């Protein structure tokens, strides 16, 4: 199956830039629960963005243009992208935008992190519908020492 795990602040903005609202401990905790040992795509932005391979992943990079790091696997289409995962039982779509947009309609499940931040920016994850999807795990927690904003993670299912 095709996951997509995302952080969204308000109004559905994302990034993944080593700066708050993006580096909540509790988020990178939940990512690392959620992604190790899987392979992971993302979009070369993100790959940009991260700025090294994840470690103890597959990671497999969307570009139209030839790879730039042969650490890590790169692909020049969505179906592309998917073959390169193998026969695995979860494959994780990191980001960005233009990537959960493609992927969104072949996800069975999506790992969120909603964030009570304000953050300008140009991406966005894409709009869906919670009627077309089951919430199987959420949990709302404060702010605390360690994350300086509030925020939820939820798992939803695709009905
Ligand atoms: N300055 C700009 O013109 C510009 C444009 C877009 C994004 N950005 C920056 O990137 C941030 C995030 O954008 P984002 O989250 O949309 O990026 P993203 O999804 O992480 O990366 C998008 C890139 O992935 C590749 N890609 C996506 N789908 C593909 C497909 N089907 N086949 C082949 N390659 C594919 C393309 O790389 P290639 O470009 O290598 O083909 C595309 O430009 C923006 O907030 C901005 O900071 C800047
Ligand atoms: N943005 C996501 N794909 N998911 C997420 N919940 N948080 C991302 C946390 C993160 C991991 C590695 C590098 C930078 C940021
Ligand atoms: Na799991």
């Amino acid at each position: 199956m095709i996951s997509l795990i995302a952080a969204l602040a308000v109004d559905r903005v994302i990034g993944m830039e080593n700066a708050m609202p993006w580096n909540l401990p509790a988020d990178l905790a939940w990512f690392k629960r959620n992604t190790l040992n899987k392979p992971v795509i993302m979009g070369r932005h993100t790959w940009e963005s991260i700025g090294r391979p994840l470690p103890g992943r597959k990671n497999i990079i969307l570009s139209s243009q030839p790879g730039t790091d042969d650490r890590v696997t790169w692909v020049k289409s969505v179906d592309e992208a998917i073959a390169a995962c193998g026969d695995v039982p979860e494959i994780m779509v990191i980001g960005g935008g233009r990537v959960y947009e493609q992927f969104l309609p072949k996800a069975q499940k999506l790992y969120l992190t909603h964030i009570d931040a304000e953050v300008e920016g140009d991406t966005h994850f894409p709009d869906y519908e919670p009627d077309d999807w089951e919430s199987v795990f959420s949990e709302f927690h404060d702010a605390d020492a360690q994350n300086s904003h509030s925020y939820c993670f939820e798992i939803l299912e695709r009905r």
